[PDB]
């Protein structure tokens, strides 16, 4: 990847290779996402989750919800990729979060961005202020929150309110990460990435991790292309068989669009390749990204 990396970039050709990936991308009916009683599910027009991957609410209403799962089989990792809840789809979220026995949330965007509401305040922001979220009956409570600098992590109680089942759900929130744009360098993103992974909730005993941006595309997609190089690095402990763009397009045929500039698919060379000093036994690489991030 890093000799791939030196000649892409030696030649100015991120936007065609980007270009390029786009081109081979799979392309899939979302058929349940444009019916018409699906309209304010939406965030996006044009950003929909395919039929085959996307995931049912256990309702018989209206079983909708824009997200799909993420299926890595080599990998052996799922991910369920989201949009930023609308303020009529924060009970369907948190009903998938239950139903699907999710942990972690991983939420890569502001409510607010470029001066726009980019996803609902679907979480509680303090402790006395708990939602209820009655169209699918649940009780959400923010537990408590460690705020750091770029990044703040909070643990929440998911109750669902018909048995009384209480749950942990850990949201790890990065707020410096821009719409359209790349984390402040590869040592801070890889210090939240590994945030999240220590905390067990990528763990398989879990659902699948849920992450977010605003549309579950750009900024998440980058996100799991990251975690999921690491993995398949770390299964063989062999750098050089993981084909980057290989990889993208697979995930690609779960959702579309999964990374949305030239430069986000730069900075995922970027960010693996940094990443596997530590996968190849370099552990003190880690306290470094640390230090770097100015995480405190
Ligand atoms: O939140 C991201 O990281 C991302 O993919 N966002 C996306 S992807 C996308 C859009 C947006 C957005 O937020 O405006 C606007 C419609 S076109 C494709």
């Amino acid at each position: 990847m890093e000799k791939e990396f030196e000649q892409i970039d030696k030649s100015g050709s991120w936007a065609a290779i980007y270009q390029d990936i786009r081109h081979e991308a799979s392309d899939f009916p979302c058929r349940v996402a444009k019916l018409p009683k699906n309209k304010n599910r939406n965030r996006y027009v044009n950003v929909s989750p395919f039929d085959h991957s996307r995931i049912k609410l256990h309702q018989e209403d209206n079983d909708y919800i824009n997200a799909s799962l993420i299926k890595m089989e080599e990998a052996q990792r799922s991910y369920i990729l989201t949009q930023g809840p609308l303020p009529n789809t924060c009970g369907h979220f948190w009903e998938m979060v239950w139903e699907q026995k999710s942990r972690g949330v991983v939420m890569l965007n502001r409510v607010m961005e470029k001066g726009s509401l980019k996803c609902a305040q679907y979480w509680p922001q303090k402790e006395e202020k708990e939602m209820i979220f009655e169209d699918t009956n649940l009780k959400l409570t923010l537990i408590s929150e460690d705020i750091k600098t770029y990044y703040t992590v909070r643990q929440l109680e998911l109750e669902n309110l018909t048995t009384q089942e209480t749950r942990e759900i850990l949201h790890f929130h990065y707020t410096t990460w821009p719409d359209f744009g790349v984390p402040e360098s590869p040592a801070s993103f890889l210090n939240f990435l590994f945030k999240v992974r220590e905390s067990g909730s990528l763990s398989p005993e879990h659902g699948p991790v849920v992450v977010h941006c605003s549309a579950g595309i750009g900024r998440s997609g980058t996100f799991c292309l990251a975690d999921t190089c690491l993995l398949l690095m770390d299964k063989r402990k062999d750098p050089s068989s993981v084909d980057i763009k290989k990889v993208l397009l697979d995930m690609r045929k779960f959702r579309c669009q999964l990374i949305q500039t030239a430069d986000q698919l730069r900075f995922s060379y970027l960010a693996v390749i940094e990443g596997a000093k530590f996968i190849m036994g370099d552990s003190s690489v880690q306290d470094q990204w640390k230090e770097l991030s100015h995480e405190d």
